[PDB]
């Protein structure tokens, strides 16, 4: 298991952060208008991705839309890591990140995903729609996920 620093390492190539919600906010329509199949497996992603984008906010010091951003979109993560979205709300400013031990339970990379190719050629698509969408370098850089036929 890495550090809480190597941890903290994945929050610090921010986007911009006046579009996080945009791109998530996109995500979330392709993934519900996606054939049953493909939204089945893209929907592991809402967690992970929802988490990683907040910590980056909070850890660039994007403190409002942070909130904002975790306002609207905590509502509809799965029902059992609402007890987890109530200890990262308490998480809001870079402060509260750094030399915390709790890091290590929101670490990106812990985070298994498996999906078809057909879902990832689908995924791919779409997120290279908008120019550096940054959920395609979270995928990129820091999800652990791969892909299968
Ligand atoms: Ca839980």
């Amino acid at each position: 298991q890495p550090d809480v620093s190597a941890v903290l390492s994945a929050y610090n190539q921010q986007g911009d952060p006046t579009m996080y919600e945009e791109y998530y906010s996109g995500l979330k329509h392709f993934i519900e208008c996606s054939l049953d199949c493909h939204r089945a497996e893209l929907s592991q992603l809402f967690y992970p991705l929802f988490v990683h984008m907040y910590l980056e906010l909070v850890y660039n010091q994007h403190e409002n839309e942070a909130k904002s951003f975790f306002e609207k979109f905590h509502g509809d993560q799965e029902c059992y890591y609402q007890d987890d979205l109530r200890v990262l709300s308490s998480l809001t400013k870079k402060e509260h990140m750094k030399g915390n031990e709790t890091m290590l339970d929101f670490r990106t990379s812990k985070f298994v995903l498996r999906i078809s190719r057909d879902s990832y050629q689908l995924l791919k698509r779409h997120l290279q729609e908008k120019q550096n969408n940054q959920i395609w370098n979270i995928v990129q850089e820091h999800l652990y996920i791969d892909i299968f036929d």
